[PDB]
């Protein structure tokens, strides 16, 4: 169900909802979460592709309720396709 979307809107969604814990650049520093470079091909066993990550990123995960250490989810379909379109181009 993933359809190539907007990398522009995806890049904005990354700085707002992912950058806080993750980095995309080659040889990026491990932050609260791992470096997502080369994520599409890598596993944990979960062979990362666009559709299985769209499912993964749909649900929010509160690590420390009360602080900004929590992922907010991507409940809108457009937002997931946008973020993945960006992320796919930026993690290689
Ligand atoms: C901190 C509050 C996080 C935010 C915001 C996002 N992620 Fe996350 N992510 C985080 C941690 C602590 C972990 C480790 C494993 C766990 O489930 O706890 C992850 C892991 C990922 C992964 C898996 C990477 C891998 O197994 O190599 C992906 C693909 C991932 N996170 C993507 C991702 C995206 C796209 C986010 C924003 C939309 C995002 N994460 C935010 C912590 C946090």
């Amino acid at each position: 169900e993933f359809k190539a979307g907007s990398a522009k809107k995806g890049a904005t969604l990354f700085k707002t909802r992912c950058l806080q814990c993750h980095t995309v650049e080659k040889g990026g520093p491990h932050k609260v979460g791992p470096n997502l470079h080369g994520i599409f091909g890598r596993h944990s066993n979960v062979l990362w592709d666009e559709n299985n990550m769209s499912e993964y990123l749909t649900n929010p995960k509160k690590y420390i309720p009360g602080t900004k250490m929590a992922f907010g989810g991507l409940k809108k379909e457009k937002d997931r396709n946008d973020l993945i379109t960006y992320l796919k181009k930026a993690t290689e």
